[PDB]
């Protein structure tokens, strides 16, 4: 539906998380075509 982890060590989307956390947010996924955005 959205973009998580799924399993432990699968996706892995995390380089956005460190990026958005960074600047101040709590978010970081990769969206319907997959591109990383940060969320609240």
């Amino acid at each position: 539906a959205t973009c998580d982890l799924l399993s432990g060590t699968g996706i892995n989307h995390s380089a956005c998380a460190a990026h958005c956390l960074l600047r101040g947010n709590r978010g970081g996924y990769c969206n319907g075509k997959g591109v990383c955005v940060c969320r609240n």
